[PDB]
């Protein structure tokens, strides 16, 4: 649905530095979450937005995720 491209494939169609500056994380944490062997899918509004949707058989998270409670 929508532009739900993967985290890896997506980067291949655009670039590793673009998918990195898109989520707002370091370029290293990218090549590791992608060159490693994960399985995520970002849903882009198509207007250029980004909705990271990771799904690691056990819990799906946005990442970067939020949690202003015990911190």
């Amino acid at each position: 649905m929508e532009q739900r491209i993967t985290l890896k494939d997506y980067a291949m169609r655009f670039g590793q530095t673009k998918t990195a500056k898109d989520l707002g994380v370091y370029q290293s944490a990218i090549n590791k979450a992608i060159h490693a062997g994960r399985k995520i899918f970002l849903t882009i509004n198509a207007d250029g937005s980004v909705y990271a949707e990771e799904v690691k058989d056990g819990e799906v998270k946005p990442f970067p995720s939020n949690k202003k409670t015990t911190a």
